[PDB]
């Protein structure tokens, strides 16, 4: 075929022996820079470091155009999760490549850095034509897409692209993705002994009494909400003062997900006001949420690649964010291939070397079709 | 008059300045048994000190009638709750002793052990005639009665008698107080991710739910209950699988206890199983409540002690326990005398003088109408 298997495995077996624990990407990204330089490629990095949740700066990697087609990007994130401190990945007789059981496999997202490598290698040796074609690679994506948050958007210079971080088959792209905010909540009551509970108002009875009339799971078919976290209390014969709960909420509609956030809101004030405590809430938003239309070039180039390849060529909608998300703030259209990953950020984790050799095939006729419009 | 009040006063001052922070009373323990010696008493060690919890025995000391007439004893606690260590007591011209303020003061209970060595010491210089009144100083009160729970009940010997550790006024008796019982709960849910809500079971959802369907607070009269901590989930973005519980419930009615007990059980049960997650809980019996008849002659002494020197006489109903609570089960009848500390447990504990001065000289009035009966 077009794609070396035999060079891409190797590439990605390298890939997952360099540390990379998000927020630690100082050893991973001078590799990663000279890789890119040693490809032909012009690479550029921002100034993400100054962040100081982030190890190294974003790259920004320029292949120019060897035909006019349209500018393409692509991004993978460099970081992992925690533990992925010297991964020693196993190629096993069923096809799957996996850790050693102490650590992550890192294939979240060095598939994505591999399939991108292996590409260029190919590109390269067989003077494939090509328009022009961006290669980012982030850093902090799973400390909250941090890297994306603090990309020079200067330094881009496409018509749409994709990144190469979806949780699904190969194939599969993800061409919608919701807004998630997070909402916490520190409810103060006021303490008096067990004995006499008249005396004081318990911040436990107000949470519980909150959350126990709170729209949370699947509040509708495009949206949910989460209490992650309800810690709160000192003593048993004391009626507790202090709640802390942390709390999620997404959808796919921006209206629904302010209703959703205000009624969170609302429920703990007044709840709290009802019984004589009182509720501090507050808001952030992680990321907003897109929809690529169903007939944009960047979702049918996609589906085209798919089907080329014999893959289901499906669109879905994705529960939750990625780089992509961020990228599309800029006006990029941007949608998320499926990399086949699996048990992601889990010991457990592992990658399929069909779903691998796929990946790259998908990528390099991506590049092909845009370079024949 | 007849205590001295100069000599009680420096006898307290001497007792909060040793360390007897609960489970470390082996410093305390000899010096209170030589004073208990050197003022004429039998003094013997029961084998507290050997659980894990209790740093030194119980002392049960007895004085020999010189008179027939009633047994008496006598309790109060060494032990104190922390943080008391270097305990520096300052004597005010407002008429109170107080701390420093970086420790609590020990007038809990070192005010009733105080009042006892003085009494002793007026009996002992001007030859009161008296009945048989035992001497009973217990470890780990502040450990939830552990002392008491552990007391060699056959080296007691009395009718009846008085624990001199109640929060409430001199001339206040203590003559009831409640069975508690501890209930804790672990609430098991399901794991998901928060953007696929229904794979998953939240256990903070559960655990809500069941506290908003539960009797608690005032739950009538004379029964109360309170949720204590409530701690679970570890993250936003995954469905919390587990919550623990930490309750109690009150009552003085030794069957109402049990129904809420039953009642918060089968609540925690039956809201985790119809929710499709699991409750397991635990219940452990802290200490049985008991009510003395106002017309028995431990009650009647008490308040006659009471009138005698100008003080209120009344008869309460207590919110908690004490070794008197432990010493009822032995079927010797006790009730619990206000001691007149303040601010209890808390840097701010103070002791009024004139009370301390009443409680002696109470204490001393008590042995006299037990001597004439
Ligand atoms: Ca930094
Ligand atoms: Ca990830
Ligand atoms: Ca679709
Ligand atoms: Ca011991
Ligand atoms: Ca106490
Ligand atoms: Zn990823
Ligand atoms: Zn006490």
């Amino acid at each position: 075929g077009m794609i070396n298997e035999q060079r891409l495995l190797n590439t990605f077996l390298e890939l997952v022996q360099i540390d990379s624990e998000t927020g630690n990407e100082s050893t991973i990204q001078p590799i990663l820079k000279e890789k890119f330089i040693a490809l032909g490629l012009d690479v550029k990095e921002d100034e993400a470091a100054k962040h100081p949740k982030l190890g190294a700066n974003n790259l920004v990697c320029t292949m120019n155009s060897t035909i006019e087609v349209p500018k393409l990007y692509l991004t993978s994130h460099m970081d992992t999760v925690v533990p992925a401190i010297n991964v020693k990945p196993i190629v096993k007789d069923d096809g799957y490549i996996y850790s050693d059981g102490t650590t992550i496999l890192g294939a979240d997202d060095k598939a994505g850095l591999a399939a991108m490598l292996e590409v260029l290698q190919v590109i390269k040796e067989q003077q494939i034509p090509h328009g022009q074609i961006q290669f980012v690679i982030t850093v902090g994506e799973e400390s909250g897409l941090i890297g994306a948050k603090e990309l020079n958007s200067e330094l881009l210079d496409a018509d749409f692209g994709y990144a190469i971080d979806a949780s699904a088959d190969v194939g599969t792209t993800v061409v919608g993705a919701p807004t998630q905010m997070l909402i916490s909540a520190k409810i103060i009551g006021k303490t008096a002994h067990a004995s006499t509970p008249k005396e004081g108002v318990s911040a436990i009875n107000i949470a519980a009494k909150a959350i126990s009339r709170m729209k949370l799971g699947q509040v509708d078919e495009i949206t949910t909400a989460n209490i992650g976290k309800f810690h709160g209390g000192s003593a048993t014969n004391i009626v507790a003062d202090e709640v802390i709960l942390e709390a999620e909420a997404r959808s796919h509609d921006p209206e629904r997900i302010k209703t959703q956030v205000k009624h969170m809101t609302d429920v703990f004030e007044t709840t709290a006001s009802e019984l004589g405590g009182k509720a501090e809430v507050t808001v952030e938003q992680s990321y907003p949420g897109f929809k690529i239309n169903d007939n944009e070039a960047v979702v049918k180039i996609a589906q085209e690649s798919a089907r080329n390849l014999g893959l289901s060529a499906n669109t879905i909608i994705s529960g939750g964010g990625s780089d992509g998300s961020i990228i599309n703030t800029f006006g990029i259209p941007s949608v998320i291939l499926g990399v086949g990953y699996e048990k992601i950020h889990t010991t457990n984790e592992r990658m399929p070397i069909k779903s691998l050799n796929l990946l790259a095939s998908q990528v390099l006729e991506i590049i092909k079709i845009v370079a024949r419009q």
